[PDB]
């Protein structure tokens, strides 16, 4: 058939994937049993977390670019064997070196995982359907990193993080090869209907526009992802149970905005003058913009708990749903030999904004003001959205001298 | 004339990226008199040295891809320029987080200055030429840096801080607009002899051994460079003066390293199976190996004084020579259309090689010990030039079997 492959394919995607984030934060999820058998410094802890996010940043890049050529099947599956021989040579280790160098091996194989489910998520499903099923497979991550804690905390009770972690490797290395079995790369691999040059890739301006529209997206979700918590602790005279309540709910807002992203998206693709996943990427944008102008200025000391949950999840809904739409137009805009090239720059300026939105914003939060630091960040955010209303305006504006 | 506009672009690219690397540290030069007047916690300066280090990381990739199509001439006379604009504005400024996103742009024309120098050094000198003539303008950083706290002592005796930067901007406008006026980018562009696809540059396979090799050479000139001092403090029983008389001398061996790399190169290229920058490159980076095994074993509590200097001198002739080649070969086995391509792919190693020798040899220095933590860096240097020997070794017997 072609939707019982679509549907064996995706499952399979779905569970390499979810086993791909169960294992990009086993150690965050198993860490009060490790410091319980042996003592590890905090240094040693955010510097085995920083190897997997320095190695994971570099092979985003990495893989997108190989993952153009190679096989997606085999790049997916090898990458998921990684992990689960990572895990397990880290349940037969015991020294905090070798943590760190398996573990960036294991942020190397994450970073491997996920352009091959970009390249069969763009070969299996149309545009009219793309972006819900990328929404699907990327909060495939989001039911991982739910249920990352809970079965950590099971096979924490009921067995020890040694054999945790040794079972979490076999059963990524069994997945593996069922991943190997189940994903097909194309539909002429099987007989169905199957559905440029790099330098004209790097040399076409929307990707540079999207490139920016990223940077500046991302910058404000790290920026208010790492310090809500700070701006409303000691700035704003909230507790700390606002501030971890603002998280979970801005947590929600992004797995309903990264869900709903797609499906609008793929419904705006079906009723259709430019892109259609614009429609709902800008006016989310300026939804972002809206709520941190209303997160900065009407929260206060006296400002009920409900609507600072509201603000939360409206900046969740309007911050982790353009990068999702963002993920969608970058793995769609390119042609399909280049897709991988696309997402992976994306990629890159995702590691550009987290750079951009941890530290400095930090530089700027503490030497003139927290609501100075947020009102840097609404600028930019504003004045980006802003320049991209004026650009589709100025698209259209063109499209209408064309005819 | 020839060797006239040959010396006179020479002089002036001298000229140029001598006040690129003042003006790269100029606030690290100028710290007392900046710290005098407002404080700033070391945190902040960290920051700021940290952001242009990014902004450098980034603008030498950055820079080597737009050095490919643009002009040399304006591309190093507009990062010149933008240095001295930036160090002009950071003398009106007064305050940490403009003075980071300032030193932010700073970092970033310091890394749009040195591909044109490449791409112009490639033009008009011939390989019999382009290694000696490359280390001279590579040892103009050197003076650069020689020259550096002798004028800021001098100007911050004679003058202001504030006045020294706004002196430094505009003298660098003044000589971005003289090398704008002097440099020529290719031989063709006055009247004389002027002497693939980025595809083509990805896949072969010599552009990416250069890079492993630069990984491991930049690698373990980071270790050494970071971590000797602290490798004769605490174990070796050595005192501070001879810790920072070991780093004096193994940058005095660098700067013969790089002179005498480039120019042993150039007459290597002149006498002649292989490129001919490989005899000097690899003989040095097993001079470099033998250095590290004598100064990890025979270093004691005991050793002269004159010894350990010899060793720092060995390691500095050994580390930054290969590293000045590894630039040279990375411009010159590349096409003249893709040469800083080649040079920012190798740049983007220099990167990787500074994250993976900074902490994570830092961390095998905390937990094993430093002696194994430089047994560590010993065996990958070790083994890595061990590999290069069998591969041009490899490569002789195919160039034997080929005839």
């Amino acid at each position: 058939g072609y939707g019982y492959y679509r549907t064996v394919i995706f499952s399979a995607m779905f569970g390499g994937y979810s086993l791909y984030y169960f294992n990009r934060k086993t150690f965050s999820f198993v860490m009060p049993s490790l410091v319980e058998e042996i003592p590890l410094d905090k240094d040693d802890l955010g510097f085995i977390t920083s190897s997997q996010s320095a190695a994971y940043a570099i092979s985003k890049f990495v893989s997108g670019v190989l993952s153009d050529q190679m096989s997606a099947r085999w790049l997916f599956s090898s990458g998921l064997l990684l992990v689960g021989l990572v895990n397990i040579f880290f349940a037969w280790s015991s020294t905090v070196p070798v943590f760190a160098a398996l573990w960036f091996l294991n942020g190397l194989a994450q970073g491997l995982g996920w352009p091959p489910c970009g390249k069969v998520l763009r070969k299996w499903f149309e545009p009219s359907q793309f972006g819900t099923w990328w929404a699907i497979l990327s909060t495939s991550m989001n039911l991982a990193g739910g249920l990352g804690p809970i079965l950590a905390t099971i096979l924490a009770q009921s067995y020890s993080w040694r054999s945790t972690l040794a079972l979490s490797g076999a059963l990524c290395v069994v997945v593996s090869f069922l991943c190997l079995l189940l994903i097909h790369n194309e539909p002429a691999d099987v007989g169905l209907r199957n559905l440029s040059t790099l330098q004209e890739l790097l040399l076409s301006p929307y990707l540079w526009v999207l490139s920016t529209g990223y940077l500046v997206v991302f910058g404000v979700k790290t920026c208010c992802t790492d310090w809500g918590q700070f701006f409303l602790i000691q700035e704003k005279g909230q507790s700390a149970l606002v501030g971890s309540s603002y998280m979970s709910a801005l947590e929600v807002g992004g797995l309903v905005g990264s869900i709903a992203a797609g499906y609008l998206s793929d419904r705006a693709m079906a009723k259709a003058y430019g892109n259609p996943r614009h429609g709902l990427l800008l006016f989310m944008m300026a939804g972002m913009t809206v709520s941190m102008y209303l997160f900065r200025v009407t929260v206060t000391s006296d400002s009920p708990k409900l609507w600072i949950l509201v603000l939360g999840a409206v900046f969740g809904f309007s911050s982790y749903g353009p990068i999702a739409l963002f993920g969608v137009i970058a793995n769609e805009s390119a042609p399909p030999n280049l897709c991988g090239t696309s997402h992976a720059i994306v990629g890159l300026m995702a590691n550009v904004g987290g750079f951009l939105a941890g530290l400095p914003f930090s530089t700027i939060a503490k030497h003139y003001s927290w609501s100075t630091a947020f009102w840097v960040a609404e600028v930019i955010c504003a004045a980006s959205t802003a320049a991209f209303f004026l650009l589709r305006a100025e698209e259209e504006k063109r499209k209408a001298e064309e005819e």
